C-alpha cells in the first residue's frame, strides 16, 4: 500500500495471505471455507493464512489452511484482466472468533464517492521497493466511471472500478493484488491492476464485486 498507515493487529479479520513458500497475493475471507481473491494470482499449491499481522512472525492468532480447489472466473482474459476473479476453497473450515472473521458479499453496487478501506502486505514505495511485514491501509474513495476511463483509455471495462487519488501518492500496490476494497461493511472490490503504484492520474483499478454476486453465490452451492 502507498501512502496508507499500519493496520493494527487484526483489526482487519477478513484479510487472508495466500502463500507459496512466500506471500505472493491478498484474498478476503467470506465464509469459513471460502475465499475470494484475483484470477491473476492463480498458482498450483497455495496455503491461505488467516489471522495474520506480522506474516514473517508467528504471532498466535494465525491459521494456517491449505487450499482444496481454486476455480478462475469462466471468463477470465489475462490480457485485459477483465473478470480478475477467483474463488479458493479451503480444505478445512476456519474457526471464525473477533479476529478472523468472514466479509459481506454486497447487495448494491457502490457509487463514485463512497469512501473504502483498502489493505495489505505490498510494496509501499512509489519507485523502489519496500516491503512491509505488518497489514498496511489505506481508505480511498471510488472515483467516477468518467474518471477512471480518462485516466486509462479503452482499458476499463463494466467489470472494473477506479478507486485513489488523481493526485498521486496513495495506492495500492505489487503485492496487495488479490485483497478487499470494502465500503460500508461490504466488499465492494478486489486490487487488480494499475500502471506504476501511486501516479499522478494513474488511480488503482479494482474488480467490481457487485457484478459477480450471483457467480459467487452459486459456484459455492456446487463445490
Ligand atoms: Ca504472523
Amino acid at each position: 500500500i502507498v501512502g496508507g498507515y499500519t493496520c493494527g493487529a487484526n483489526t482487519v479479520p477478513y484479510q487472508v495471505s495466500l502463500n507459496s513458500g512466500y506471500h505472493f497475493c491478498g484474498g478476503s475471507l467470506i465464509n469459513s471455507q471460502w475465499v475470494v481473491s484475483a484470477a491473476h494470482c492463480y498458482k498450483s499449491g497455495i496455503q491461505v493464512r488467516l489471522g495474520e499481522d506480522n506474516i514473517n512472525v508467528v504471532e498466535g492468532n494465525e491459521q494456517f489452511i491449505s487450499a482444496s480447489k481454486s476455480i478462475v472466473h469462466p471468463s477470465y482474459n489475462s490480457n485485459t484482466l477483465n473478470n480478475d476473479i477467483m474463488l479458493i476453497k479451503l480444505k478445512s473450515a476456519a474457526s471464525l472468533n473477533s479476529r478472523v472473521a468472514s466479509i459481506s458479499l454486497p447487495t448494491s453496487c457502490a457509487s463514485a464517492g463512497t469512501q473504502c478501506l483498502i489493505s495489505g502486505w505490498g510494496n509501499t514505495k512509489s519507485s523502489g521497493t519496500s516491503y512491509p511485514d505488518v497489514l498496511k491501509c489505506l481508505k480511498a474513495p471510488i472515483l467516477s466511471d468518467s474518471s477512471c476511463k480518462s485516466a486509462y483509455p479503452g482499458q476499463i471495462t463494466s467489470n472494473m472500478f477506479c478507486a485513489g487519488y488523481l493526485e498521486g501518492g496513495k495506492d495500492s500496490c505489487q503485492g496487495d493484488s488479490g485483497g478487499p476494497v470494502v465500503c460500508s461493511g461490504k466488499l465492494q472490490g478486489i486490487v487488480s491492476w494499475g500502471s506504476g503504484c501511486a501516479q499522478k492520474n494513474k488511480p488503482g483499478v479494482y474488480t467490481k464485486v457487485c457484478n459477480y454476486v450471483s457467480w459467487i453465490k452459486q459456484t459455492i452451492a456446487s463445490n
